[PDB]
């Protein structure tokens, strides 16, 4: 399972349950081609996004609908998503960990890479 | 000056100096129009990018070009490019300043919107 | 397993292995009283620091040794530690998650805590 | 003004307001001396904490009242305070700016080291 996402929220100090995530891959004439898409569990992990074969090299695009999570808590955000925007598989394959933490008003991502 | 970005680097504990950063407006057809740009000064700002009648409500994307920050320095970077994708929303206060932490397989951002 | 610590390193993207641990909990006289300890696994996980019965209501000051993470790499750090102090349990028992993500200048750290 | 201290809401995306800090030196039996002390401005930064001569080489700790933050403005917190600890060394740039961004569950912080 070479790409998985987890969300946590740091307002109420929990996962982010069911928050639904996009990732597009960078096409030829530089468009974002859609790859891959989910919903975060109850703990707050997205598994099961792509396999070895189908997650080419490229340039990818994860983009988390934090809006939606906070619109459903009734608290006001500022983004429209979080993004995380990555060369991927380009020295063969990586198994890839996109970790994000949001706040109405900030967010932070980080990236565990492993070689298989 | 409505909108502000600031750029800081959490390996050498410094502003982020000369990233290049560029902002863009969704238009009707969805797709993204360039607004204003500028690279990141001394002090890891920029200042001026756009005016108060220029600076509609809409929604926005900073993008901030991480990835030549790091590579110029020596350092492996994970990212492409930061993003922060917003509503600018004529409600509340009027002067967003974008905040971004970088690291190398990270980063943070957060916004900050006030008056004077 | 109550109380869990996780830590990543957002130079290498990785999760920061073998890395010490220390929980302090505050006694009468408002010292740090030593609690529990450990080093981090392969995963960047510390479990079995203590157990329910161990885990008693108080305010807990967890202390991560960062700063010989970044010597063993002979990068520059900037902290000595760090940190993260909560009230514990005072509700009855509950399950915290404590993550940290470290940078040479800059560390975060976010709560997952869970009524079991 | 070689220590400065700038701290933001990640909730309600603002400076956080009258915010105390405290600044501890580390003696040479170990306990935490009390250095400086003051509270967040309407910006969220605290000016005038030290001057160059008081602040000598050592081991510093800042401590940020977080919980009284929080608790005032209705909203459920963690954290007791926010620390960061760190060596001040005179090799290297001058004037240290710590930041911190508070959410309730999590907290960032950086240090920003510099010359003018």
């Amino acid at each position: 399972c070479p790409l998985m996402v987890k969300v946590l929220d740091a307002v109420r100090g929990s996962p982010a349950i069911n928050v639904a995530v996009h990732v597009f891959r960078k096409a030829a004439d530089d468009t974002w081609e859609p790859f891959a898409s989910g919903k975060t569990s109850e703990s707050g992990e997205l598994h099961g996004l792509t396999t070895e074969e189908e997650f080419v090299e490229g340039i990818y695009k994860v983009e988390i609908d934090t809006k939606s999570y906070w619109k459903a808590l009734g608290i006001s955000p500022f983004h429209e998503h979080a993004e995380v925007v990555f060369t991927a598989n380009d020295s063969g394959p990586r198994r890839y960990t996109i970790a994000a933490l949001l706040s109405p008003y900030s967010y932070s991502t980080t990236a565990v890479v492993t070689n298989p």
